[PDB]
């Protein structure tokens, strides 16, 4: 019942009084992120509470979560929080744990490296082409778009080249065959988790397996396909040539491919969402980007690897957007073990927690946090912005390892698109902003927006 | 079903066959014993079963039971089988794990030390006297006895005030408060635990506390009001000094006090009734061990802790029953993590048991197995004895802490008894002796002998 809710209190730690079973689970209601502002803004820089009889930690001070993402990544806080239905997805990289992790992040790190991703920016660049040809459909119509629907089909475009090397239109191509399995996909099941995580096991032994057993040896069969008839390019190749530690099995090759598709649809789709909102929702800052790009790629030239890279107002775009919408929300690590931080004691079973939506838009840091003002991320003033306040990608040893990769992907589809289009808002447009009531940084509805030929 | 019962296929490691979510464990209808003969005869040197879904490896070469008790306990078979619903005794010293147990191990290793023993003997001999007295009464009845009843009652009075200093008469006193509480314990629950491993947790949230919450916070009050009014020398105030690593908690006192109980009263009356079988149905050896008894300790004289282990004849009888029905049967541990042993893949997770019981009647160490001839521990063949196949107390760093405590309590009886009593087989006798059917190391009926006086 009330087993460990006495935790917090016996250390001293305030935070919201937790119900018996339930926790603090009901104050979900309003958010993940407005609940993590409330309790910021009525606790200061530490507090805690229970999802359900799971002890959280959050923590806001900087000192502090470099030691827990840094300094003692390896010695104690290690894993994230576990863990749904598993199945084979334990050996999955954002799974794996301690020195299954540690092994698997090593043999997929060379693969995250400057010189994999500069091979990658001619496959990537070429569904760009394909984005703004499905776009000027869309537009010439002449009527809102659900941006949605077109960067999540050029999201899927170029996570089936980057991970397998398949090459399909997935807009104009409603079903190829990879297309469908790999769209097959995904509460309140997740709250019912958290308040019965002792119904997990049993999930495993009634062969539950959360994916689908027809999509998941379809992509285990595509592989093993891919692997017989198989200078490529592609993220399975680079798996496949790191096995000629222990080097990766099959059943691993497919846990990694699995990940990357996860991680790649929802997020990318999603922020570009956010970016064309706000290039829409400030006219001046979609101005001076285009200027920007005019001005290094000349007549609407291909952008390259490197003429991304030179692009200075459009990483300032990209990162203030990243600032105001978090996909990830929240940075999470278990306390392996009784530490001591920055004068705290940390039990063990307890989950540490970084608020990182609620730490980009604290009023401490970060002048009006509400506006979008992307000058905040100048060479001038890029200086002073805390790296543990402002955590997009994380930090540490287990940050996101596509950071380049997703952050090259959505450049190279905003410079396409603004060399040729621009967004105006229209009257389906919400505006202001909402955020989606659920468990996921998304829109609560739709971006739609003008779009016209340039 | 059989998720993982092609485990021991692929490693091409031979084993009885299993059957889909039971495993092996219809082949416990012999018992733990017999089952582990038969794959010992049928098999060779190692093997391999299901206990449910839970791979079980047995050894039986010495230098790979060397290594996984001795060389790599630290590093990779630290931990015991885990765990039916435990509650509170988690900070138990034989339930702990890795440095959880590493610090209870060292806390209480000093209190098992020859210094403490040899403090603890004029109490435990109060006892000796008290149990000659109750069997002189059951003696002078003329008819047959049950030692089970005789030797629990002093087992008891032993562990009661080792434990926690109270004194009391268990046999003539049916009900002290702290007799009853203490009687209170304790199939097939443990089979249906086995093969569903995953309805443990939901215990945990039922507060189906295994312990009942009566006798639980009984002694957790009785060790709180004796911490309050409190030179004495039993195992609480051992343990109280102390917390004057990290010292003990009072919660992890009574954790440990109770697992001392459940250590003491099963073990000690059940191998204090399998050597009076013995000597009973070898009288040659009953009377050589009271001519030894009577040469060290003149007309009866009180033995001392030195006295004791003066007498190398009653050593010789204590380890030959021991090697005959040595009552932990098994020796268990995980393997925490993927190891190469004496040229032998263990995969992580698999428990690596040594199989005691039928080690020590193996016809390839042991001459006549079945026999009991204590003349196989007289100094001249002693040297011959391999300490890895004859393990009745364990090895390494997680053997039994209590053995030197056993040995002692267990002798001090014989002595006693033997120094008044004589034992011969009666037609209620159970000759020869079976062996119970279920999951302990007991008499299949209850041991009963004729009793006269000397
Ligand atoms: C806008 C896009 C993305 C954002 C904002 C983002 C953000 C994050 C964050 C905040 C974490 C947690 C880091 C931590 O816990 O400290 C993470 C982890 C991770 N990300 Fe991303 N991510 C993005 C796209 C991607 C892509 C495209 C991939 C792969 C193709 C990827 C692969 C991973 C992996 C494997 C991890 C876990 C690494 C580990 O546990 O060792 N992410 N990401
Ligand atoms: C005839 C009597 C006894 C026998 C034959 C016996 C035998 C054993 C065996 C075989 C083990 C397992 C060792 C291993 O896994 O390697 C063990 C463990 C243990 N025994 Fe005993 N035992 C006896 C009595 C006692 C007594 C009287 C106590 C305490 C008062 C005791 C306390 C313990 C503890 C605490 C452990 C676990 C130690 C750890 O996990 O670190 N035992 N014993």
């Amino acid at each position: 019942g009330t087993h460990s809710h006495g935790l917090f209190k016996k250390l001293g730690i305030p935070g919201p009084t937790p119900l018996p079973f339930l926790g603090n689970i009901l104050s979900y209601h309003k958010g993940f992120c407005m609940f993590d502002m409330e309790c910021h803004k009525k606790y200061g820089k530490v507090w805690g509470f229970y999802d359900g009889q799971q002890p959280v930690l959050a923590i806001t001070d900087p000192d502090m979560i470099k030691t827990v993402l840094v300094k003692e990544c390896y010695s104690v806080f290690t894993n994230r929080r576990p863990f749904g239905p598993v199945g084979f997805m334990k050996s999955a990289i954002s799974i794996a744990e301690d020195e299954e992790w540690k092994r698997l992040r090593s043999l997929l790190s060379p693969t995250f490296t400057s010189g994999k991703l500069k091979e990658m920016v001619p496959i990537i660049a070429q569904y760009g082409d394909v984005l703004v040809r499905n776009l000027r459909r869309e537009a010439e119509t002449g009527k809102p778009v659900t941006l949605k629907d077109v960067f999540g089909a050029y999201s899927m475009d170029v996570i089936t080249s980057t991970s397998f090397g398949v090459n399909i239109d997935s807009l104009n191509n409603p079903q190829d065959p990879f297309v469908e399995n790999t769209k097959k996909l995904l509460d309140p099941f997740f709250l019912s988790i958290t308040v019965f995580p002792f119904l997990i096991p049993i999930l495993e032994v009634l062969n539950i397996c959360v994916f689908p057993r027809e999509v998941t040896n379809f992509l285990r069969k595509s592989v093993k396909r891919m692997k017989e008839s198989r200078h490529r390019v592609d993220f399975l190749q680079l798996m496949i040539d790191s096995q000629n530690h222990k080097a990766l099995s099959d059943l691993e090759l497919v846990a990694q491919s699995i990940i990357f598709i996860f991680a790649g649809y929802e997020t990318t789709s999603s922020v570009l969402s956010f970016i064309m909102y706000e290039l829409a929702t400030h006219p001046d800052v979609q101005q001076k980007l285009q200027e920007e790009i005019d001005a290094v790629l000349p007549n609407k030239a291909p952008p390259t690897y490197d003429t991304v890279l030179q692009m200075e107002y459009l990483d300032m775009v990209v990162n203030e957007t990243l600032r105001l919408f978090p996909i990830a929300m929240r940075l999470e690590r278990v306390c392996k073990k009784d530490v001591e931080i920055n004068g705290m004691f940390i039990p063990k079973g307890v989950v540490v927690m970084i608020p990182s939506y609620a730490l980009h838009r604290d009023p401490k840091y970060w002048t009006e946090p509400e506006k979008f003002l992307p000058e905040r991320f100048s060479k001038k003033n890029k200086d002073n912005i805390d790296p543990y306040i402002y955590t997009p990608f994380g930090s540490g040893p287990r940050n996101c390892i596509g950071m380049r990769f997703a952050l090259m992907n959505m450049k190279l589809a905003l410079i396409r698109v603004l060399q040729n289009f621009s967004f105006k808002p229209c009257k389906e447009t919400q505006i202001p902003l909402k955020l989606s009531l659920g468990g996921l940084l998304q829109p609560e509805k739709p971006v739609v927006l003008k779009v016209e030929s340039r």
